[PDB]
């Protein structure tokens, strides 16, 4: 019943600070152990990004990045999610025992993703992305798309309670469109598919600050979106600062449950 | 429209360190500094010996000053110096003269729920009744209705269950239309939200949770130890509520 805390484990070569000195399985294991200790329920491993202007890699390459890391941590007492939009990458990871496939394309890139996730009795996160030049209201477009994709997921045999929806904050959306989405999370929660909110250190949180910040300085306004989102009913949050959010979410979860209990 | 951040400045057993802490709190985003000389029985003179030197030093700063006192002699001395708010843990029950003193200086007063531990009626109803009665007393002394704050008094004269009832029903207190100051920071309630015997500082995140939660219920200020954490989080919640209003054409 708790809000799930999904930590971020980025394994793309370029995201590494010290020239990639610590871009290996052993470093990833130290990081994951820290995130588990701070309260992470899920570790989101990703080696690709669907953002425009990014590196375009092969399935073999993505597998090179993700497989060794997944194998090393899948045995830990934490759930494992993989950010991938290609079913071949998903299947290899599912065979290694991952729990969730976080598809930044909501199965739009590769429709086999649905039967692949279902074949392994896993969960799938469908993120709203693309169609940035849409002419209709973003939340309507988002709901139409995500609901069509979730329906495809159910057809493949994926249970409704194992199909997550993610607004895709940070992807194919203007500042106006993101403001609209953040104001209507209740509508997304109303679909009854568990909702994953992922705003951590992105432009939206960057612009909630009154000055230019380094990513880490956006942690408190990210926690604000976490608390707000839980109040709206989102079921999980994807964050960089696992501890802050884990402890804050424990508080909000407590307060909401206490409130429901006391109003029967 | 922003939620006001009231930073806590406990001065119970020197000015230099008090001023330093106030300097930090202003930086971290504090709108009000609440100076407290009675940890809660020291004499009025002893309370004044603690509080006064500090108030004399920080009252000229660009920040509102609140004094945590329930005795009118302490309040008056501070008000003469120019403080803005009297935060009364007894809601004027300890010293009936508190309201005349506050009225005299045209300052604000926070009426905190306290006492009557062996209450007859359910806590929320008893709280409302006591606080509204005291608000009435404050007004007939000449204090403007818009300068009266209500504080649920978390940490005082309530069992664990009663405080949980109060925290589950903040909207009913916010509904009185008097601005509400939520003061949970590091108190037993937050410790127990953590679920084990934590140190005071370890309760800062669950305290920030009561802050966000409280803002969503409409409280207008939060009294906190960790000013920076709550200031940034409160700022974020304020932005999200206003954005939600904007996109829906609410208010
Ligand atoms: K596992
Ligand atoms: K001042």
């Amino acid at each position: 019943t708790k809000t799930k805390i999904m930590g971020i484990l980025n394994v793309t070569p370029d995201s590494f600070s010290d020239g990639g000195k610590f871009n290996n399985v052993e470093s990833a294991v130290t990081r994951v152990k820290a995130m588990m200790d701070e309260g992470a329920d899920i570790i989101d491993v990703g080696g690709v990004s669907t953002r425009p202007g990014h590196e375009m890699i092969t399935v073999e390459e993505e597998l090179n990045r993700v497989l060794p890391v997944v194998e090393a941590i899948v045995g830990f007492d934490v759930k494992i999610s993989v950010d991938t939009f290609r079913s071949e990458v998903a299947e290899a990871c599912l065979k290694l025992g991952v729990d969730i496939i976080n598809d930044q394309w909501a199965g739009l890139y590769d429709h086999r993703m649905f039967q692949v996730v279902a074949k392994y009795d896993a969960e799938i996160v469908l993120m709203h992305n693309g169609n940035g030049n849409r002419d209709e209201p973003v939340v309507e477009e988002m709901l139409t798309s995500l609901l069509a994709q979730a329906h495809q997921a159910k057809i493949a045999g994926i249970p409704s309670n194992k199909i997550w929806l993610d607004p895709g904050i940070g992807f194919a959306k203007t500042r106006n469109e993101e403001a609209e989405v953040m104001a209507r999370l209740d509508e997304l929660v109303a679909t009854e598919y568990p909702v994953l909110l992922a705003t951590s250190r992105k432009r939206f949180t960057k612009e909630m600050m009154g000055y230019d910040t380094t990513p880490v300085e956006r942690d408190e306004v990210t926690a604000a979106t976490t608390a707000y989102g839980i109040m709206k009913g989102v079921r999980a949050v994807r964050v960089h600062n696992v501890e802050l959010n884990a402890k804050l979410a424990k508080g909000i979860d407590f307060l909401k449950e206490n409130e429901n209990a006391r109003h029967n």
